[PDB]
């Protein structure tokens, strides 16, 4: 649990940084900057937001590297750390 | 199979959750909804269909997180415990 | 090896199966039908095609529920049985 | 870290050749073809570039297949073997 407050934190810190950038440089609301980040780092990609500027897309591959890994570092320990046990739990006799 | 009949009935329940949130608040019809439900938990993305309210932007970022896990699971069981074993049997001489 | 030929061809066998279902009922070229399986099933899913009937709505749902996990794990097999040693083989003094 | 320097490497040479293919074949700025190349070995892809030539549709297929094992390869050890330790290295006491 405490690995799974870190991995928390530092996705928390992720979303802010593309939601700060996405709203500056792309001009998004905050709002879709933050939905942008997050349908562009667990790679679903509607594509409904893409950046339309180079500076937006050479951050966006930088962005892509950096952030998949804990991003789906956080969602695995979510899974294995936080739901798999509710889940268990919601079984016993 | 115990396993994958658990993974099964929470895969289920997380498609139904989708399909009757986008159903109703981004009006699409329900086998809309459940498609879209997949092509987004299974991170494919076409973005022929994608949340154009607020509302629908915040869940589909919550349900992208809770439901990526479980859903990859699913799969993952499904072609462990189920799709390798019949593969194998088509085999044996 | 014998493993990689297994998945080889279960692999080409899920594209041959989606180049012909969504070239009859989506009315794709066999090209594009082709294109648009692998694109589906590696989770990019551009979206440039994507299926416009019900009936190929609900094939997409279950193509991608089936197809995932044995396109990954070629590829798995492919990267680690095939392109791993031939990139150490470069290496060698 | 060497291995790291050869995923790195690998990886750089890939994105290299995407790049000269989808600039040459599909027309693309060399940034737009660098980015379509990341957008789409990521699995991200929002579509916003995506081939329109048989040629570039064909190539696209086979990139992915051979590209996504080394981007994850990459991406993988890029998470573990490098921010891993620096963030284990900003909480210490
Ligand atoms: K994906
Ligand atoms: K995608
Ligand atoms: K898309
Ligand atoms: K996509």
């Amino acid at each position: 649990d405490k690995e799974f407050q870190v991995l928390f934190v530092l996705t928390i810190l992720t979303l802010i940084s593309g939601t700060i950038f996405y709203s500056t440089v792309e001009g998004l609301r905050p709002i879709d900057a933050l939905y942008f980040s997050v349908v562009t780092l667990t790679t679903v990609g509607f594509g409904d937001f893409s950046p339309q500027t180079d500076f937006g897309k050479i951050f966006t591959i930088l962005y892509i590297f950096i952030g998949i890994g804990l991003v789906f570092g956080f969602i695995h320990k979510l899974a294995v750390n936080v739901q798999l046990p509710s889940i268990l739990s919601n079984l016993v006799p």
